[PDB]
């Protein structure tokens, strides 16, 4: 029928969406800034709709409970129809693609290792063959799933360790994993997406480092409930933005341009 | 209705599809080898269909004629229903996505520069600010389109030169562009996808080099005629193969493992 204001679910995750420092003196979409804020603006213009940014209530990306089969996070919000579109760093996975539609990816990533600077680790293989340095992942996300489902020897080795490690090596938010890297004096490494890894690397206090190659090749896509009218228009808009250079321009804006660790 | 042998259009393009040296003493699919041959086998198994590999009659990727509006190449073959699926290094573009369905990408690429070794060029900017060294692209493809449609200063500068260069700087096949790089004594550089650039770099006579960063970020997707029943199954199979590590394994097989220029 007649066009509705589109409800957008997203996640507070640097540099994609952040509360502006002065958010309290602002209302609506103006409260927020970052790569996915800007991308929301572009997609909305190109598909000709009005929208409201809403941070995902539980603060999670999206995972199905093995028992209940209930989806949580931003995926949950699409699945149960609380939100019309998710515009966030949400990784295209098989388990998600079956319950929600994904645009072609708007940004690439792969799983990667953050160390505190000077940590004697260069790779995942290094992590797997030692125990002095603890390591983990975000909860409720594609990185955790990757390790749990991996048949590859080293990642299976890593997963068997991580699932049973005491204290827990898993974290609620990316900012928590980073905090743990920075405070653990080289005795914690964090497994996170290269995109986030690279952003943080170029942020004060400039004490972290991405090491080794990526463990996989995947992408973020814009997600809509299965069969939503927004799917096709959103997918075309992503490819047009790609082809206009907008995505690279936005990547430059929120990564390189934000760099505060020198050249 | 009842399952038909699926007609697969593909292109002779190293290392994706090649005639085996002994192809003449072979019949059917067995004549061919390479990354997309193997990927065809996997997709077919996972979607449970039988298929016949056919090389695209005109040897082109796919471009619409400005006058007639006729699609040529593998895109043409899908559009006019000569083929049921294209399994090849076929770049996801906006103009193609409107006339055919694309899987999520199975491999990434970006536009890149091949030089003969010792050519005093490190970038696209370098190419644009000189004239002694000629440069071009493949005909009938996404790289040519990228330059023609670019509003970015340097690529617009490059396109204005390339479209009017005498003799023609455009080539019919990748193997022709490479041949021209190798025979032109450093006086030709070739603009081609990084994937192809990287393969050739590691092939005898080991006289070529990828220089500079990629001009864009795009991907290859499996393509089907718009609304084909194969679309969704093929798309899920690509994500499952990604997640099983098959795609990386196949990338290793046909790139690194084929390397004959040392380490
Ligand atoms: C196959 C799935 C795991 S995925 O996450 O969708 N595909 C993975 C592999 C890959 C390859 C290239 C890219 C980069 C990119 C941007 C835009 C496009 C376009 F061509 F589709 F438009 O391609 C991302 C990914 C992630
Ligand atoms: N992008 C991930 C979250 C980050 C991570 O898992 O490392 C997801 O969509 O689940
Ligand atoms: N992959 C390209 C062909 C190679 C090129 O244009 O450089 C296409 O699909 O058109």
């Amino acid at each position: 029928g007649a066009n509705k204001t589109v409800v957008v679910t997203t996640i507070l995750e640097s540099p994609y969406v952040m509360m502006k420092k002065n958010h309290e003196m602002l209302e609506g979409n103006e409260r927020y800034e970052g790569y996915c804020v800007d991308l929301a603006a572009e997609i909305a213009k190109h598909c000709g709709f009005k929208y409201k940014l809403t941070i995902v209530g539980d603060g999670k990306y999206g995972a199905r409970d093995a028992d209940t089969k209930i989806w949580n996070g931003m995926v949950g919000e699409l699945v149960y129809g609380k939100a019309d579109i998710a515009i966030a760093p949400l990784t295209i996975t098989l388990v998600r693609e079956e319950v929600i539609d994904f645009s072609k990816p708007f940004m690439s990533l792969g799983i990667s290792i953050m160390i505190k600077k000077g940590t004697p680790i260069e790779s995942a293989e290094d992590l797997s063959k030692q125990t002095e340095i603890a390591y983990g992942t975000l909860d409720s996300g594609s990185t955790k799933e990757f390790f749990r489902r991996s048949k590859i020897a080293v990642f299976d080795k890593m997963w068997t360790y991580m699932r049973s490690a005491e204290p827990s090596v898993f974290v609620r938010t990316t900012a928590e994993g980073v905090a743990r890297v920075r405070k653990s004096k080289g005795k914690y490494a964090y497994l996170l997406e290269s995109t986030m890894n690279e952003y943080i690397e170029q942020r004060k206090p400039c004490d972290t480092m991405k090491v080794g190659g990526n463990l996989d090749s995947k992408g973020y896509g814009i997600a809509t409930p299965k069969g939503s009218s927004l799917g096709t228009p959103v997918n075309l808009a992503v490819l047009k933005l790609s082809e206009q250079g907008v995505l690279d321009k936005l990547k430059n804006k929120w990564w390189y341009d934000k760099g505060e660790c020198g050249a």
